[PDB]
């Protein structure tokens, strides 16, 4: 009867936590130097926000963030982890002689019991498009243990949206669906499913990186303040947008990336996944329109990106975009849980 | 009234003979050095087939072929031309002091009267894919003026067929038809016409040249013997084919070209539009399948190319192809009258 | 009918066969300036359409009728003579507008319409505005227009300006000089050179150009579609007197056109001028047979006489003289068969 | 049901969600070797299908049922448990086969069939043949097979062979040695290097390889689907005795499989051997924890024990020893989490 079990299908949760039980996946994340190094810089440069403080690390995995908090002088760190990785974290705590300061609490943060309130919560809950995996809600849920005067690292999150043009990517996905147009595949007529196939392929967010010159307008920003937001705020996320087109051409979809800010007492440290910044394991995310929209420089592209949380720990993405001057409209549905990894 | 008028719509004939009434189009054909030079070599190298003979030039245009026949020693050349170019040809006959050997007969070869039977017929009746413009029927119809043992230049014509792979051409035509998939073009849903647009764009034979490495099998040859053929034989041309695939991959359609041979007493001279040979104003022609067929090397691709002559001086092309081992079948109907010039 | 009495059947067949292709409708719909300006003119004057009866002359795909429906018209009669009428009816059904738009297949001069309309919409402009002679169908349709009705477009302005283009003028002789050789494969072609030159100079040149070739502000000839009669377009006499801004040789006259939608809220302009973004009409240039030298400050006076023919086009007669010098030149062009020079 | 009692719910959900994607069906259909061989086997044994009753276990898109229909089958019951069943029904309708193919949505262990069948067709092979445990569904379905009924495929051969691949072996420690560093961002990771090594070696390597890495003739283990029962697949003991053709270090065992369609007219083989063209099954290699040195002429004897688990896969235990030296090696592998190494 936990909020996690009430919002998550068991099949999804089992697969999710088996995935994060593998050391190879921990290694993959740790070897993202931009992520790991920016987190260490955020915590150590703001060491006075940790010195002799009580810390909660939500989803500690291998424990790396808890060790950073220990390096910064934290009095006690409660490292919560639901996967079997919790046992490997304990091994590292002992072999690094930090048993007196890092306490691994196995289980889900929505289901464990902590012995005290904490001064600061640290976590790495960002997925693709920031919101995938629905771990932000576990991060916000954990604020029940946070002191009124407490802080959170990261403190805020910016989602950036921008229209792009990429005929090669659009053609690439259409070529895959063209298989289901065949009138005689080994003598079988498949064309009747051509519609279902296009929908399925264009339902896939494309995870990869791209040249910034494909972006056709200054990005739009949607900000989530983790200190202020509540869990329920992430069940439905409505992001309006109005782009002033800087170039003429076809808009094949919207590109997404995110920044998070660790707003400490000493300085604010940013971790960015923008295409102008060094690449991370989050790359960037692009959602294609089933049909591209034409716009000239000076036109306006308006609409809404609506994310609806589902019980598979992801979101159903509804994107409606409209060229204001012409009424040229594009509606699209995307399944954020199952992206197409193009890199 | 005449054989020509019964098989031809008046509007098509008006446009057709207006077209060839332009000196700029005659210049275009004369500056095809491969064509003009090969005809001259075929006629002069076989000067004995013209020396002191009576000649009929069907569709003399500017009269260039008649001048070649005169150079080869013909006693009398009847040059029949239906467009207003006939008056320009008469100007050239006079300025070249050949009034005693070249007699221009204004009118259609199916309607004019000649004083005598001729020893040899010369003409350039080949269009795109050999048969476009239906001038071969006029060429064969002129045999009513040919002596029993007379000759014809060209004597035979070979149509070559071969499967090709060209995903860029296929996607290019699909991209153009994709326009009619839009659900909101300026607020208007065009998708209901997607089927009709694809059918229209893929009805166009693609006229241009290509690298021979796109061909996936040795070509199949269909021979027309102009000495034996009857004009009626060209109303319905059924070309069966069986290719033995040399390469594995997608077959996007069939490529067409043609060779004509001048079989003379001294030597046989070939005029080829094959992609291995220097380019001509005929280029090559490719008929796309609406959906490509997969075949592995060693498979056989069988079917029929059916050409039905229409009243617009062209052909309706039906291509049915099948991979024998798998039953994968592809069909297409093409309108040879209105091709896509891609060069 | 009025149409059949002014049009040769062969021209009509070719004309409506041409517009029966979705690819030709698409070519015009993809002209963003044209389609976007029409939409802006109709929607920004929504009060001229809301709850009113509309006639769309030559609706083609129906796009303009859909814009009129977007503006709130109660009933739109969409008349189309080509087989595009069947595709238009499909779009009316698939956009759920059978209660508002009625497609009427046939020529506007021949069909029966039940009632008078409040506003007529159409896009009847060709090259130089008048080519295709469709404006006469537009004006003929006013027999269905209420005394207080409106016309969209309301007026049309054709612009004339002198130009200098040494390359364009010399190109005609470079092409015609192909005929000025004494032994083209042993044939003396020189007797036809003059005929070749005349043929090239009779072709208006369709393409665009740098505005810096223009030697004077254009002269404007205005057709008020609300007051004009279709008989006013059979003979169009455009007298001109250019005040030369630059000194040099005038090689001919350049043509473009504007149309204006004069609505209750605002006037919207569609321009094909070389100072504006290119459209599928490009611009048209007609050469003088001999260049005229004109000093800055001189006056270039003359007449451009457009005489309608039964090929749905015009014979163009241009006479020009330099007033200060008396230097005179003329030309007579066939607009039905222009030279497409654009690359 | 029998399925629900051998399968954890979470695994089954993920399993049938995976196969509900048209892109996954397409991936299998585009394996020409697989799809073409199945068609050959069915069509070349038309006498085993003509006017027969057929059961297709896990029809997916229905491709195999359409092959059975092409062979003249009287009635085909196509059973599919994922949402792909709804797409197969759409194809049966669009191919006008509703009189012959009855799609039954559900698990073959749970649905009810209206009659007994003459032959069962299916493609139940996973990696290493047995992965996914779908063969048990194939055998379970024999409760509907008549006493003289047939099975397509009829038998399955698993081939085991020792290999040497120094690079593959070394790659494991290169990856695991990430953890053997004393200050990863100030953290000593070395205590987990052993666990990381164990995790990597527990992964069967899926890719292809040069046949020259094989050190002996393969050993074969045959499953006769006509005679076998579901229970026979829960514990699979494969003893082996290899006679080393080459001297060197044996780093593990390579796996591949064949199936044979034993029909009345001919037997057709589908092979995934490394000597045959590649399929989407590739081959599988299981490394030994410690390599074994063997001289040409020595004997490598041991056992490969496959124990089914409720994640629809197998726990693999391999024990091998060089008979002439007594040098011994083991390994435990989890076939559910393979390393896809192919590039
Ligand atoms: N691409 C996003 C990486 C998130 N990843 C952080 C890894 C750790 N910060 C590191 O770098 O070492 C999630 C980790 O947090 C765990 N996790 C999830 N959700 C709950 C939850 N509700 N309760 C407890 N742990 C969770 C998850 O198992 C897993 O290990
Ligand atoms: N690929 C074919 C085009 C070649 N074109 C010039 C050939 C000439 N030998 C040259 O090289 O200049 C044909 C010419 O033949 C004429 N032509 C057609 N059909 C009848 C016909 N039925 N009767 C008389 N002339 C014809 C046609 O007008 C036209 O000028
Ligand atoms: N550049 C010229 C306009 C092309 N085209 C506009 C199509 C549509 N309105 C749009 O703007 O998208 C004209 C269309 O009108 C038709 N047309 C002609 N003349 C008669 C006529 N006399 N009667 C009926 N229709 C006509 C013609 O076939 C044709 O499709
Ligand atoms: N070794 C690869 C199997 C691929 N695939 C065959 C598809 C189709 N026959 C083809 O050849 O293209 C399995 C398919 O069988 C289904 N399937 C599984 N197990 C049950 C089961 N127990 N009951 C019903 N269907 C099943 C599965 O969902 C899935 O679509």
């Amino acid at each position: 009867r936990s909020v996690f079990s009430e919002r998550t299908e068991e099949s999804s949760a089992v697969q999710y936590f088996q995935f994060y039980g593998y050391l190879s996946q921990q290694q993959n994340m740790m070897q993202d130097y931009v992520r790991t190094g920016t987190y260490q810089r955020a915590i150590l440069q703001n060491h006075t926000d940790f010195k002799d403080k009580i810390v909660l690390d939500v989803g500690c995995g291998s424990g790396i963030l808890s060790f950073f908090a220990a390096q910064a002088g934290a009095r006690k760190i409660y490292a919560v982890e639901a996967s079997t990785m919790a046992q490997h974290a304990e091994v590292l705590v002992k072999s690094n002689n930090l048993t007196d300061r890092i306490v691994v609490i196995p289980g889900k943060v929505e289901e464990v019991s902590l012995p005290e309130q904490v001064d600061i919560i640290i976590s790495e809950p960002m997925g693709y498009m920031l919101f995938n995996e629905r771990m932000l809600e576990s991060y916000l849920h954990a604020k029940k243990y946070l002191k009124p005067s407490g802080n959170m690292f990261p403190t805020i999150g910016d989602v950036h949206l921008a229209p792009f043009t990429d005929e090669q990517l659009y053609m690439e996905q259409f070529t895959k669906a063209n298989f289901w147009y065949q009138p005689s595949f080994h003598g079988v007529d498949l064309s009747a499913l051509r519609g279902a196939a296009v929908d399925e392929y264009f339902r896939q967010p494309v995870v990869d990186t791209f040249d910034i010159r494909i972006l056709m307008a200054k990005s739009v920003k949607y900000t989530v303040n983790f200190l202020e937001a509540k869990e329920g705020d992430l069940h439905r996320i409505e992001i309006p947008f109005k782009f002033h087109m800087l170039h003429s051409g076809l808009v094949h979809g919207l590109a997404f990336w995110f920044d998070v800010a660790f707003i400490g007492s000493i300085m604010t440290v940013w971790l960015s996944t923008a295409p102008t910044e060094p690449l991370t394991h989050w790359y960037q995310v692009r959602c294609l329109f089933q049909s591209p929209l034409f716009a000239k420089a000076g036109d306006t592209l308006s609409g809404t990106c609506l994310l609806i949380a589902n019980k598979r720990q992801s979101y159903d993405i509804s994107i409606v975009a409209q060229v204001d001057q012409t009424g040229s409209k594009s509606s699209n549905l995307l399944d954020l849980k199952n992206p197409f990894f193009r890199y």
